[PDB]
């Protein structure tokens, strides 16, 4: 089905959702210490 070629229902939010979880995962080996 082209669920990512004219609409990509979904895929525009899960993202989001990943942005802000995976932020914190980045903001912590490189953001403690030196």
């Amino acid at each position: 089905c082209a669920v990512e070629l004219r609409s990509p229902g979904i895929s525009r939010f899960r993202r989001k959702i990943a942005k802000r979880s995976i932020k914190t995962l980045e903001h912590k080996r490189e953001n403690a210490k030196e």
